[PDB]
């Protein structure tokens, strides 16, 4: 296991447009394409990334090669914020990928509105940082892939993602 593999588990793979889980245009491995409700605005920003005009379909290369560059963009987000970098430098390597899941989930600026969590990780108060990342919008509305996330912090294994 590793982040390609796990954001891979809690992402999916589909090469048409569709929404996600917040009903935002989304293709491949959890690429989001736009917050607009136009498909049109959608379709433009496709194009845009992968560089020539597609149907709204792509290929699964096509597909992997969006995702190395979120999961790198992910990474980068946490190393330039004054809050994020030092937790993430403060973890293991397994604690890392926890942190870059989030963010490619929520965004840096969400993830670095998590202060209290935040600091529970970087006391290394495993327990209390799981429950208090669950008292949260995060954990309600997608609760099965936070309860993986948060196992993932609590114990520093993979144990959430083994059988999957
Ligand atoms: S991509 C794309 N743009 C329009 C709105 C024409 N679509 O229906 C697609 C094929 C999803
Ligand atoms: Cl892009
Ligand atoms: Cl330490
Ligand atoms: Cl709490
Ligand atoms: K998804």
């Amino acid at each position: 296991m590793n982040i390609f593999e796990m954001l891979r588990i809690d992402e999916g793979l589909r090469l048409k447009i569709y929404k996600d889980t917040e009903g935002y245009y989304t293709i491949g491995i959890g690429h989001l394409l736009t917050k607009s409700p136009s498909l049109n605005a959608a379709c433009s920003e496709l194009d845009k990334a992968i560089g020539r005009n597609t149907n709204g379909v792509i290929t699964k290369d096509e597909a992997e090669k969006l995702f190395n560059q979120d999961v790198d963009a992910a990474v980068r987000g946490i190393l330039r914020n004054a809050k994020l970098k030092p937790v993430y430098d403060s973890l293991d390597a397994v604690r890392r990928a926890a942190l870059i899941n989030m963010v490619f989930q929520m965004g840096e600026t969400g993830v670095a509105g998590f202060t209290n969590s935040l600091r529970m990780l970087q006391q290394k108060r495993w327990d209390e940082a799981a429950v208090n990342l669950a008292k949260s919008r995060w954990y309600n509305q997608t609760p099965n892939r936070a309860k993986r996330v948060i196992t993932t912090f609590r114990t520093g294994t993979w144990d959430a993602y083994k059988n999957l």
